[PDB]
């Protein structure tokens, strides 16, 4: 996260780090058992840490629980990043507590202009690299669909949405790919991609999760 914020310990307890032997991605939990990502963030092998706050020390309120299996969008097109997202069912069930919670599915999708709240432990530098140990946090709002269009021609489907500042300066970046964009209370948004990081006229785009909630609610009641 670029321009943003340290959150707090513990104050998004939604989000969740995928880990195979370090961060690579962000995550929402859903549910006791489930936690939506980035299909782009798909990777053999991973295990989810919740109520995670400083990644590189164990502070006391961590939940670690594998993946006993992950499903890809069954039409995500890796090249053009449409549909990217994916669900993970976790082995155990975490303990839900003050420090671990599940974000809200939207009933309708957010209209432009909402301020929401995108965090992660991505990189914190539009010209650099920085990676932070604490959960950052940026509050940004949606786009217009036109501005978005314009910036990205020929690029956005009607699964995508942009978040942020044209002026550029607070953004999302990697290492914040799957992770949450929160808007009045539900998850609307996965950080997905973008031409660099708070660049100018360059900003983030993310998976619209309002077009995915029937494919997400019959999934996991089949598995
Ligand atoms: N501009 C952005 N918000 C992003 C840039 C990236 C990059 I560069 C890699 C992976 C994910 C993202 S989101
Ligand atoms: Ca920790």
């Amino acid at each position: 996260i670029v321009g943003g914020y340290t959150c707090g310990a513990n104050t998004v307890p939604y989000q969740v780090s995928l880990n195979s032997g370090y961060h690579f991605c962000g995550g929402s939990l859903i549910n006791s058992q489930w936690v939506v990502s980035a299909a782009h963030c798909y990777k053999s092998g991973i295990q989810v840490r919740l109520g995670e706050d400083n990644i590189n020390v164990v502070e006391g309120n961590e939940q670690f629980i594998s993946a006993s299996k992950s499903i890809v969008h069954p039409s995500y097109n890796s090249n053009t990043l449409n549909n990217d997202i994916m669900l993970i069912k976790l082995k155990s069930a975490a303990s839900l507590n003050s420090r671990v919670a599940s974000i809200s599915l939207p009933t309708s999708c957010a209209s432009a202009g909402t301020q929401c709240l995108i965090s992660g432990w991505g990189n914190t530098k539009s010209s650099g690299t920085s990676y932070p140990d604490v959960l950052k946090c940026l509050k940004a709002p949606i786009l217009s669909d036109s501005s978005c269009k314009s910036a990205y021609p020929g690029q956005i489907t009607s699964n995508m949405f942009c978040a942020g500042y044209l002026e550029g300066g607070k953004d999302s970046c990697q290492g914040d790919s799957g992770g949450p964009v929160v808007c009045s209370g539900k998850l609307q948004g996965i950080v997905s991609w973008g031409s660099g990081c708070a660049q100018k006229n360059k900003p983030g785009v993310y998976t619209k999760v309002c077009n995915y909630v029937s494919w997400i609610k019959q999934t996991i009641a089949s598995n």
